[PDB]
DNA sequence: GCGATCAGCTCG
DNA sequence: ACGAGCTGATCGCA
């Protein structure tokens, strides 16, 4: 049965009530400078559909949109807010965002449209976006009649579902998590995305030319050593050259052919000179394809800026993700790849890049939640945690810790945070399970608090059906009760890791909110540009650096109060590369 | 022809 | 190992 609504030709007072469900549709996946195809409004007076060229040109409508006292309920308000920013229109007053509400209730559901969220509450009087717009090449905006009804039904669903969603969030003690954390953060991410990051395309193009020279030299050297030419980027072709023509040892398989992962080649290097050249070839190839050509494809020709999109409702732990481009995985470990960062520059003359990062936030959060005396004392003394762990596990003095001992203690620390398992550690340290198990046993002997927490959190997950973070984020773990060892073990590791990684996410998100409030009170021009899990990157006039050196770390350190201090390191410079 | 999966890489 | 995204090659078949 069709849904009644007014297809309006002009904006009326009735459409400007102080509370309504609002839909500002942007069909393009990437909403930057993208079209708004239609608008729907549902309030106490009825349901309305408005053509964008009409509503967005109306003084009364635009004023209503920017009036903070006129409340709106929406789905993915950030998408609309940014699309409107590109048009010079401000969106205010969003008091409820169905996408974020659904995400907090159950991130595993993968809710990416109104229909998926509505299904959670047995509401199905609305179609999934894919069914209306289609997918891939077939995707397209339907004719007005079909478009208008879809938008109205989405607005109607949002109007009906607000109370049910707020009620459950309240029962979960997540009401403040949505209203005081996620929704305000949404607006901040919108500003960051809209601002974008300036790219030195000339620099990138010159690096690309040099990589082309290097790749060509290594490419030939590879054919020379193999005695023939082949597609190096083909795991299958490569597999034949290595394990058949050259007779190299087969230490591990995959599926279709042989395994040629970097880990496998690292072990084969001793046998043949072609191996080292293949590893180098792959390193350069990744930089060229992904960080040179890939980046250049998404830079705006007119402004020379890249405008990422932060997915705020995807990860199972509460972390953010980044796309088109992904600015959370720019090279830094290897020097050659790290040079890529010299291409990210300030958006204005005489401005600089400022980067601040939490030091060991995950292990600090663990010390807090586990209340391990030895680990809390370690951070209270601000000790090098990997050296300290080596001292305890191997029973030696600080002076007796060798480079290899610290390396292995470091690996034990990662396993503990990720969810420790002898197989996982053994695989990572290239040692036997028995040995890895010994390392773990030794660790728990030195940190009995962490051991009790790991045992207790797994038990809690089984009793409650989920685990939670510091700010009450939730993750359900149904596989925790599986009678299949591999499936159950994975869920146990998630029970152990989620409260750590998740609480660290909670903290940096609150820090972003606190920081923006501080920047505004101080009327600083500085503004956030990116967030990379445990680090915040800003840009500002060179004249604001000294003030930021004090303000940013403090805000980030005081975001929450834990049983151990929080530590933040910071750097600034002419490019992102220099902010170290 | 197109889209989906595998295999590889980058980051925290 | 925990949590993500992007690219080149290839297995898919409409
Ligand atoms: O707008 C981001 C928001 O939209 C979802 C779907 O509701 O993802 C869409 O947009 C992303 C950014 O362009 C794409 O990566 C994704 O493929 C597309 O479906 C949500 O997941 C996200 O929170
Ligand atoms: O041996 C107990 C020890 O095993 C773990 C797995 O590392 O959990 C197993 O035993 C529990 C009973 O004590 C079960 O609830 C759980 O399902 C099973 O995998 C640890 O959590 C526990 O300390
Ligand atoms: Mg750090």
């Amino acid at each position: 049965k069709k849904m009644a609504f007014t297809l309006a030709d002009r904006v009326t007072e009735e459409m400007l009530a102080d509370k309504a469900a609002l839909v500002v549709e942007v069909v393009e996946e990437n909403y930057h400078d993208a079209p708004i195809v239609g608008i729907a409004v549902v309030n106490e007076h009825g349901r309305f559909f408005l053509r964008p060229e009409t509503a967005l040109a109306d003084p009364q409508f635009v004023a209503w949109l920017g009036d903070e006292t006129k409340k709106k309920s929406m789905f993915d308000s950030k998408r609309a807010a940014v699309a409107l920013k590109w048009k010079g229109i401000e969106l205010c007053g969003v008091s409820f965002d169905l996408l974020l509400a659904a995400y907090l209730l159950d991130p595993a559901q993968g809710v990416d449209d109104v229909a998926a969220a509505a299904k959670m509450k047995q509401y199905e009087a609305v179609r999934p976006d894919e069914a209306v717009y289609g997918k891939g090449a077939k995707r397209a905006v339907p004719d007005e009649p079909v478009l208008a009804e879809h938008l109205v039904r989405k607005a109607a669903a949002i109007w009906e579902l607000e109370r049910p969603f707020l009620d459950e969030l309240r029962r979960n003690e997540q009401d403040r998590l949505l209203v005081e954390l996620e929704q305000p953060l949404s607006s901040i991410l919108a500003e960051m995305e809209f601002a974008g990051v300036k790219v030195d395309t000339k620099r990138l193009e010159q690096m690309g030319k040099e990589l082309a020279e290097q790749l060509g030299t290594v490419e030939q050297r590879i054919y020379e050593l193999a005695g023939q030419e082949f597609n190096i980027n083909s795991p299958k072709q490569l597999g034949v050259i290595l394990f058949e023509k050259l007779q190299l040892p087969v230490l591990k398989k995959t599926k279709t052919g042989y395994s040629t992962s970097a880990d496998v080649l690292e072990k084969l290097a001793p046998y043949h000179e072609i191996v080292e050249n293949i590893l180098h070839y792959r390193q350069l190839g990744k930089l060229q394809s992904t960080y040179i050509e890939g980046l250049l494809k998404v830079v705006r020709p007119d402004t020379k800026k890249v405008h990422t999109i932060f997915n705020q409702a995807l990860t199972q732990t509460g972390r953010l993700s980044s796309t088109e481009p992904n600015l959370q995985n720019i090279p830094i470990r290897l020097e050659e790849g790290r040079k890529i960062r010299q291409a990210f520059v300030p958006s204005e003359s005489d401005w600089l890049i400022f980067a601040a990062d939490y030091s060991q936030i995950e292990l600090r959060v663990l010390a807090h939640i586990a209340e391990d005396d030895n680990l809390m004392e370690a951070f209270r003394r601000d000790l090098d945690i990997h050296t300290k762990t080596a001292m305890d596990i191997f029973q030696v003095s600080e002076d007796e810790v060798t480079p290899n001992m610290r390396r292995q203690a470091k690996a034990v620390n990662f396993g503990i945070v990720y969810g420790i398992s002898d197989y996982g550690l053994a695989q990572n340290l290239n040692i036997s399970r028995k040995e890895a198990a010994e390392f773990i046993e030794r660790y728990f002997e030195s940190f009995p608090g962490v051991k009790r927490y790991m045992e207790n959190i797994v038990q809690e997950a089984k009793q409650k059906g989920y685990v939670t973070t510091l700010l009450h984020r939730r993750r359900y773990l149904p596989d925790i009760t599986s009678r299949n060892f591999n499936v159950r073990s994975f869920a146990e590791r998630m029970a152990m890791n989620t409260p750590i990684q998740g609480s660290a996410a909670d903290i940096i998100k609150k820090a972003m909110i606190d920081l923006n409030a501080r920047l505004k009170e101080e009327r600083l021009q500085a503004h956030l540009l990116l967030q990379v899990h445990d680090e915040l990157i800003l840009e500002a006039p060179k004249e604001e650096m000294e003030r930021l050196c004090r303000l940013v770390p403090e805000v980030m350190e005081q975001a929450v109060t834990l049983r151990v201090p929080l530590k933040v390191d910071y750097h600034y410079g002419s490019t992102w590369y220099d902010a170290k």
